[PDB]
């Protein structure tokens, strides 16, 4: 689990969104495994606006923060899971690292801010849903 709090927005994995998130829905995309809902209180996170390929991510199944190199956001085939059938997931970035289903929500961050959140894993790889193209998160 995990979320990003920026301005009056809450960014979570679409598969982990609550009844309140759907009731206060701003934007969602099943093909990205992302959902944004509105909040009453102001958040303190800053979204990165960059093309960085190195950062650090939190892995809850290891209680550790790992430095990693990661790929550019792309359309990647993702095997069937408890929450989605087999499909292509868009805006996804991979790194060599550990990831288990309950690790979804873990933040990936570079020197500029939050880059994305853990969304996929398996085979010694970890995948992150990019949020750097969602420019509207910085305004209104
Ligand atoms: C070894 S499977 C694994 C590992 C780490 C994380 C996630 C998974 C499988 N998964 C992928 C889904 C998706 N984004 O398409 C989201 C929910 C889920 O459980
Ligand atoms: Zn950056």
């Amino acid at each position: 689990s995990g979320a990003i709090y920026v301005g009056n927005y809450r960014v979570v994995n679409r598969h982990l969104a609550t009844h309140n998130d759907w009731a206060n829905l701003v934007w969602e995309d099943s093909s990205r495994d992302l959902l944004v809902s509105s909040t009453t209180a102001q958040g303190c996170d800053t979204i990165a606006r960059c093309d960085c390929q190195t950062g650090v991510y939190y892995c809850s199944s290891r209680r550790k923060h790992y430095p990693v190199s990661f790929s550019k956001p792309s359309l990647i085939f993702v095997e069937a899971s408890e929450y989605y059938p087999a499909r292509y997931q868009s805006h996804l970035m991979l790194a060599v690292g550990h990831s288990e289903p309950g690790d979804c929500g873990g933040i990936l961050r570079c020197q500029h801010g939050v880059v994305g959140i853990v969304s996929t894993g398996g085979n010694g790889l970890v995948g992150f849903a990019d949020v750097r193209d969602l420019l509207w998160l910085d305004e209104e």
